[PDB]
């Protein structure tokens, strides 16, 4: 039984004491990753709650950062958020 969020939920979580995102439709608590993100801390934060899947994407990041993503999972965005 995966989990679901809500935008609204997900976006509560717009601080480095709790970081979420949004990338590719799967939510994210980016809260420990922050010190290795070798792109930058702030980046991140710059975006905390957001859907970064467009600024993620823009930056070009590798098939390796995609499989780093498996580990900061937390669920999927709600199917009537996804928007279609
Ligand atoms: C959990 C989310 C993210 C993970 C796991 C991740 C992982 C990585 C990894 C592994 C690299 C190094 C090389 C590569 O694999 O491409 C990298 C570089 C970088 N990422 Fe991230 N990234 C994430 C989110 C983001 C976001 C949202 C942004 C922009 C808003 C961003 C901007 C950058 C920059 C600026 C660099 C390095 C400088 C450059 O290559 O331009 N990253 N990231």
């Amino acid at each position: 039984a995966v989990t679901y969020y809500r935008l609204e939920e997900v976006a509560k979580r717009n601080t480095a004491e709790e970081t979420w995102m949004v990338i590719h439709g799967r939510v994210y608590d980016i809260t420990r990753f922050l010190s290795e993100h070798p792109g930058g801390e702030e980046v991140l934060l710059e975006q905390a709650g957001a859907d970064a899947t467009e600024s993620f994407e823009d930056v070009g990041h590798s098939p390796d950062a995609r499989e780093m993503l498996k580990q900061y999972y937390i669920g999927d965005v709600h199917p009537n958020d996804l928007k279609p």
